[PDB]
């Protein structure tokens, strides 16, 4: 009935596992920034949702690679989150 | 009937309260920009439309939870206002 | 018809127009780097796709202005012209 | 049936001669970074998922162009790929 809950897992599941591989791809490079959990996590969401800052970016082969998989996984994700808001929302929106 | 108003109006909440939540996240971090209420508006936006530049950006966790929701709220109601536009452009578009 | 000409139109109207009141508007502000016409219409373009690599953008008032209606209105042609680029492939996914 | 791949293969061309062509643009102007393949390649799939972190942007006329050609055809072709991903994820959310 309501996937939104399952695509919002699929989601947090991209963001963590990519903030994890992230770290653990970028240690290791000097000049990394991307080599701590918590602010990996931020980066995740700033990858998925397309924003990008460019505070945090992988500058290694694995840790660039990682970042691809949370692209396609993370941005397909949160636009189904996000597609499911849309529709909710105007649900309402004739509710006047 | 025209909802799009309604979509405009969340967009407007969401950047307002965004920018004044997140200089009231940021100051007292040092080394923070996101500090002044003016340039922390058009954060909002830059987070909301997805472009970000990059100028502006948290780094704090509440800071960056409040990003959280600009993203999540602000990305679906601009993508309500943008489509909208489309719609609109297009019933013209046989006008001709 | 292929009324996806006229959302074209729209679109470099929007990234010439951008380009032009963008530099009319930084122009006077110290630290400025959106102050040359030629590099201020790929910065049109950067903000109308949302891409944002961050190396130019405002920092005025009328400036950062000048980037919400490229925004609004860039955004949504652009969106309209890589829908109608998006329909046109599908046609042929077919015809194997 | 499945054309999905070849939306697929369109932005792996896109992403390979954009990154390509883009090194034999950006060799030359002096300050570039746009100029060895294997960060090209990266910088391509910042900008067709339109991430855009902001390491890596042309500075010249025809590098600028070239991105103008991955940013029409990758993200259309992108868009087309997590747009497949997203349709077969709705069909599980109801095999529950
Ligand atoms: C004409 C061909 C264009 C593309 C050629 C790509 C060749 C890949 C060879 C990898 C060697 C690593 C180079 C190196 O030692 O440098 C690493 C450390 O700086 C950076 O790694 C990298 O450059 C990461 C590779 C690019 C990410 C791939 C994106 C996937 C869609
Ligand atoms: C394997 C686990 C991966 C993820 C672990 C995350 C743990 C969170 C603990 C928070 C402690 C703060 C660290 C600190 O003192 O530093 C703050 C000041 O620099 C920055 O705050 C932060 O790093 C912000 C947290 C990330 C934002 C969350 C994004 C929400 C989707
Ligand atoms: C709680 C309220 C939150 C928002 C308050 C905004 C007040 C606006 C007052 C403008 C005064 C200019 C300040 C200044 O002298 O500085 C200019 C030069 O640095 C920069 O201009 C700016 O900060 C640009 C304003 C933000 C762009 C608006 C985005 C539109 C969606
Ligand atoms: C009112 C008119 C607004 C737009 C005018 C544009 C005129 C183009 C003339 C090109 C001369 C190059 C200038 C130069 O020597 O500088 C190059 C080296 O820095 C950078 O090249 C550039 O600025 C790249 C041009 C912009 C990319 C085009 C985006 C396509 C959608
Ligand atoms: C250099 C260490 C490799 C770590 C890569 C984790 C798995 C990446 C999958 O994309
Ligand atoms: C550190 C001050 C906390 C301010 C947070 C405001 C509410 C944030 C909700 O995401
Ligand atoms: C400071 C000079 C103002 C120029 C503004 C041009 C029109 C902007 C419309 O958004
Ligand atoms: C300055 C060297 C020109 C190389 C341009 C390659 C073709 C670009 C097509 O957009
Ligand atoms: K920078
Ligand atoms: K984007
Ligand atoms: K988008
Ligand atoms: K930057
Ligand atoms: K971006
Ligand atoms: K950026």
């Amino acid at each position: 009935w309501r996937c939104a809950g399952a695509a919002t897992v699929l989601l947090v599941i991209v963001l963590l596992a990519g903030s994890y591989l992230a770290v653990l791809a970028e240690r290791g490079a000097p000049g990394a920034q991307l080599i701590t959990y918590p602010r990996a996590l931020f980066w995740s969401v700033e990858t998925a949702t397309t924003v990008g800052y460019g505070d945090l970016y992988p500058v290694t082969l694995w840790g660039r690679l990682v970042a691809v998989v949370v692209m396609v996984a993370g941005i397909t994700s949160f636009g189904l989150v996000t597609a499911a808001l849309a529709t909710w929302f105007v649900g309402q929106c004739q509710q006047q």
